[PDB]
């Protein structure tokens, strides 16, 4: 155990200690080791910290670290490295944690010029990918394929490759919400071949319509919040059967074309506030289809903003002016 670093019930707690350096004195046998809210920079890791096997947790947030540390436990499975300032990923340091389970590089300077081409892809056990506030500007190819989640939210992101999911089939969670992300950056069949895939999050970005080609084989929650969506395509939905939870809440939606929620059987859930609705004969539809649909699904927020005659009423307590 070092010297100023104490160490309790085989707990490395080297944490709010001011070390300029991780220290030499680690124990063979340690659970979790403990780094946090220190001044550690890049180039203060040993060699014989890598040698470690038993160590499976290490907290690295808060610090002065400019690129992704090497030399760390060769069989760490959460690593958190969040609050820090990395700009650089390296091929060669995420090379060495070939058992990485769970990572978290939250609150830092990462830009796609920084992650090295298939860095991340190096990382063959990564299960968890946690890229949020970060200055990257695309989501990078060299990704692992035993991915679960990708969180790259609150970020700078306005591309998508149709390469940059390439065998990613067991992904789960895809959150690419808080971007300046449009439906002309996605690429043609990007989001298709991600089969395993339950939710999918876009909120706050500048998408004029949804994503098109999803796939509904795990399909169950679908966020297209806080959008510039204007239009809905007739086979966007389609193809969606699995789905419970929908929101395309806070979007320039005027209205809806007929039969876009009609090879949506299993919905639970659906929300529409904030939306320029403009109550005429084109949301007839939307009344007769709210008027004989079952209470399992919730609908909320479809409320008239024009014109003054129909405005502040709800869409399914209509009647209608026209045919």
């Amino acid at each position: 155990c070092p010297s100023v670093c104490r160490c309790d019930r085989n707990f490395v707690y080297c944490n709010e200690r001011s070390l300029t350096s991780v220290p030499l004195g680690i124990p063979e046998g340690v659970t979790v080791l403990y780094l946090h809210n220190n001044q550690i920079n890049n180039a203060g890791f040993p060699a014989e910290l890598h040698n470690v096997q038993s160590v499976h947790t290490v907290y690295l947030y808060g610090n002065q670290l400019d690129e992704f540390p090497m030399n760390l436990p060769k069989n760490v499975r959460v690593l958190h490295l969040q609050e820090n300032n990395i700009q650089t990923i390296s091929r060669a340091a995420l090379a060495q944690l070939l058992k990485l389970e769970e990572l978290h590089l939250d609150d830092n300077s990462i830009s796609t010029v920084g992650v090295e081409d298939g860095a991340f892809r190096e990382a063959i056990s990564l299960k968890l990918l946690f890229l949020s506030k970060n200055h990257l500007s695309s989501v990078p190819v060299g990704l692992p394929v035993d991915l679960q989640e990708l969180r790259v939210d609150e970020n700078r992101i306005a591309v998508i490759s149709d390469m940059a999911f390439q065998n990613l089939t067991s992904l789960e969670r895809l959150i690419v919400d808080g971007n300046l992300l449009t439906n002309k950056g996605i690429a043609e069949g990007t989001f298709s071949h991600l089969t395993k895939l339950k939710e999918f999050s876009i909120v706050r970005n500048s998408l004029s319509h949804p994503p098109p080609d999803l796939p509904g084989t795990h399909l169950i929650r679908l966020y297209l919040q806080d959008n510039q969506i204007n239009h809905i395509p007739l086979t966007a939905f389609a193809n969606l059967r699995k789905l419970e939870r929908l929101d395309i809440s806070n979007n320039q939606l005027r209205m809806l074309t007929q039969g876009v929620f009609d090879h949506l059987s299993n919905l639970k859930q659906l929300t529409a506030r904030n939306n320029p609705w403009f109550c005429d004969c084109s949301i007839k539809w939307v009344t007769e289809w709210l008027k004989y649909i079952p209470s399992s699904l919730n609908v909320r927020g479809f409320m008239c903003q024009g014109p003054e005659q129909v405005r502040g009423m709800a869409v399914r307590a209509l009647n209608m002016s026209c045919p």
